[PDB]
């Protein structure tokens, strides 16, 4: 049952909204997280 319930509207063309992770590669290169040392 990989399909679970809805709550809000979603249609076909939506699941377009994934492509997000792949810019998000960019982001995970350099996020905006706590850093201390660099060596």
């Amino acid at each position: 049952g990989i399909h679970k319930q809805k709550e809000k509207s979603r249609l076909q063309g939506g699941v377009l909204v994934n492509e997000i992770l792949n810019h998000m590669k960019r982001a995970t290169q350099i996020p905006s997280y706590k850093k201390l040392i660099m060596y």
